């Protein structure tokens, strides 16, 4: 009853030569839906979806003063062109600018990172590995259903950080908005440790409800990255959440 | 600081319309408009007043937060979306006048005036009914004054809480995608001539913000869509949005 399995959504994966899980949570009904309960509860490296808790911690500790503070480019030209420029929190999140977030993590430090994540009840809460990459090749692991629990807290300002920090992060998560819905979310691509997987987690705000979502899918090559959003939107469209 | 670009009149004329678009490039600190005189013509703000009103209501605790439900008072009105319970997000989205009339009544004449003075909002004149002065009272604000007010809101420089300013900016969210984000509020002044439409707000880009304030003659509701369409035609011309 709390979590129901809806295997019809596999069609959206199969039709895109893909495999994964979409987890949906109807906030009003307090009911959850997924195509794969086992994978929905399978813990994976959060990769860039960790930018959500990382942003929160950095804002609450003053490592990030606000969403306008500029994080200068360190001069090192990296494979993703949008990272080779100055950023603020909005564009660092939009473009998933790793080096900015690595710098935040170093400033936050192992001790505060660890104990702040416990406050968030975040995945296995294990930050073992490099302080600037544990979310990518360290010990930390989070499931799609755990992403939803974490995101619901963020949504309701129930994390144990300031309302302000939560509001700023939810601003930074803004992905898409029109007269039908608003999506606040963060993508992720876990590439360093097998299985390579793509994430999209967040929620869709409607006029009278919110639908949280967490999906992940096998991502052996970057060519499928756009399917993280597309498959999710096919599920949302199937469920009449978005037109 | 204000430069005229008459080529933008094409977007009014071609739509069998007349108005002004005012644009401010925040980075360059330069303003552009198709009609300098109309850019400075003060008009009734109509529903664009939902911006300061929300701000004031939030700061005074009249609105606890964006989730607080404003129960429908029971009166069924013409615009179908107003005949239901609302929160600040949807009240704003649909421009639900009754919810805002109720806010203005709770805020009260004295606190409203003080706030608008502190905001340096238009002529700062709340004369008329406490619950309709923005529609048929003395308050008048120009496109350029809207921009000045909106720039304050954007930088949290208004004298209300930072929180209030954040919540109102959230509530102003109109459209967002990988190219831009628009935070804005539409308006339609129907009760006092000249009947006009408004769209004021801004477009956030990655590395800049373009504030905009447009108003246009609106003798019939047929042209209400042009408030956005003309502005976007201007924004598209300037390569601000694709
Ligand atoms: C995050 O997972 N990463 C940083 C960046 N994010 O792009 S994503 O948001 O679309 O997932 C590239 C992928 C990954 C990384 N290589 O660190
Ligand atoms: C606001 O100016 N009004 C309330 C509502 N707003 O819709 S609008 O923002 O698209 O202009 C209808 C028009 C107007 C009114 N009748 O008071």
């Amino acid at each position: 009853k709390e979590w129901q399995e809806n295997k019809s959504w596999n069609a959206h994966f199969t039709e895109h030569k893909s495999q994964g899980v979409v987890v949906l949570w109807n906030e009003n009904k307090q009911q959850g839906f997924t195509n794969n309960l086992k994978r929905a509860n399978q813990a994976f490296l959060p990769a860039s979806t960790f930018k959500i808790p990382n942003s929160l911690i950095a804002l609450d500790l003053g490592v990030v003063k606000d969403e306008h503070q500029v994080f200068k480019w360190d001069g090192q030209t990296r494979d993703i062109a949008t990272w080779n420029r100055d950023h603020n929190l909005i564009t660092a999140m939009k473009y998933s600018v790793v080096p900015v977030y690595q710098e935040f993590a170093r400033q936050i430090g192992e001790a505060r990172m660890s104990k702040m994540l416990h406050a968030f009840d975040y995945g296995n809460e294990d930050i073992s590995g490099n302080v600037d990459s544990f979310w990518l090749d360290g010990g930390i692991r989070i499931s799609a259903t755990e992403q939803i629990s974490f995101l619901r807290k963020l949504y309701h300002n129930k994390l144990h950080v300031s309302e302000r920090s939560q509001r700023i992060v939810k601003q930074a998560m803004l992905t898409e908005a029109n007269g039908d819905y608003i999506i606040r979310a963060k993508t992720g691509y876990s590439t360093r440790i097998e299985p390579k997987i793509g994430w999209w987690v967040g929620w869709v705000e409607l006029d009278d409800n919110v639908w949280f979502f967490a999906m992940n899918m096998d991502m052996p090559t970057s060519d499928g990255l756009g399917l993280r959003q597309a498959i999710t939107k096919e599920v949302l469209k199937q469920e009449k959440i978005i037109p």
